[PDB]
């Protein structure tokens, strides 16, 4: 089966410009992210910061943005949990969706960062919205039926021993939400001919979920099927930054591999669980294995490699402006 929508390839110059850094736009990176270096767990003040953090930002930028709050029964008892959308154009009948978590995990033996769980993938989705920001805005104009949405769930990790019952409440909550949220092609602005519209998780076109990204030599693979031709877009990607010379690497004469050319046979838990359970095409970024920082007090700011983390933002920029064709 073809992806619905022709995906053409980045002309040269957008690929040479989107794989560009100025040491201000590394700077803008920086600030954004160190918001996020906090501990944000569950019903916390530093937790509503952020969460009034990515709305402001976002609202900044003049996108319609969404507070899904809602109370769900935990191991813990009664907890507030609240989603942020943010959507660049609510009636464009289709979303390229960018997705993470925001909460931090509680963690037995004392305070936690999550740098990369997921502090990192939520100033990456700030960072795209931002630094893109003119030629979003751009796009928007054109009613070509396409849009842009960002979501960071809240409650992805578990309060005690993770089960079916015990994490992702923010993406279980949201996924059954607008899947009864029942809608059509003809209310909407421009759908692709042979969409099946029947309600509002239908319009996620493709869900990209970024997690645990920030340490150095991620690997990732296709975990999907369904989005190959997506996942192989990132490959190409990241091969023409590499052969531009615009990827920062230890020496000269290397090239990075993030993005494997094969698929694994590897089954994860996240955030899209409950999309993917539902028909919502996933590419999950996320690497294999998971960094030896996954859930020590050692996922701190010290351990993030900073010249893979602007790698990434070089891949996903290019990523975003070939979709959208910006
Ligand atoms: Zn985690």
């Amino acid at each position: 089966l073809k992806w619905p929508r022709d995906l053409r390839p980045l002309a040269h110059h957008d690929l040479l410009y989107m794989g560009q850094i100025s040491e201000e736009d590394r700077g803008d990176f920086n600030a954004t992210l160190r918001n996020f270096l906090v501990p944000r767990v569950v019903g916390s003040q530093k937790h509503r910061e952020v969460r009034e953090f990515i709305v402001r930002s976002l609202k900044d930028l003049d996108w319609d943005v969404e507070e899904d709050c809602f109370d769900g029964q935990t191991p813990h008892g009664i907890k507030p949990f609240c989603n942020v959308i943010a959507t660049l154009n609510p009636s464009a009948c289709h979303r390229l969706v960018l997705a993470c978590h925001y909460d931090s995990l509680l963690h037995k033996e004392g305070t936690f960062i999550g740098a990369t769980d997921s502090a990192v993938p939520c100033a990456q989705l700030l960072y795209l919205a931002r630094s893109l920001n003119g030629k979003l805005q751009n796009q928007k104009t054109r009613g070509d039926g396409l849009t842009l949405q960002l979501v960071f769930f809240d409650g992805e990790e578990a309060f005690e021993r993770w089960s079916s019952h015990d994490s992702l409440y923010g993406s279980r909550h949201l996924a059954q939400k607008w899947h009864e949220d029942r809608t059509s092609a003809e209310r909407l602005e421009s759908c692709l001919e042979r969409s099946e519209i029947a309600n509002q998780i239908d319009r996620m076109e493709v869900m990209v979920l970024l997690d645990l990204l920030g340490a150095e030599n991620p690997r990732f693979y296709s975990y999907f099927g369904e989005t190959q031709p997506v996942y192989r877009r990132l490959v190409n990607i990241e091969s023409r930054l590499n052969d531009a010379g615009l990827m920062e690497l230890p020496r000269r004469r290397r090239r990075t591999n993030y993005f494997s050319n094969s698929s694994t046979v590897g089954f994860i838990e996240d955030d899209h669980i409950p999309f993917l359970k539902r028909s919502v095409p996933i590419v999950h970024i996320i690497p294999s294995p998971f960094p030896d920082v996954w859930h020590t007090l050692d996922d701190n700011e010290q351990n993030l490699h900073h010249p893979t983390i602007s790698n990434l933002n070089k891949i996903f920029k290019a990523f975003v402006s070939e979709y959208l064709q910006l």
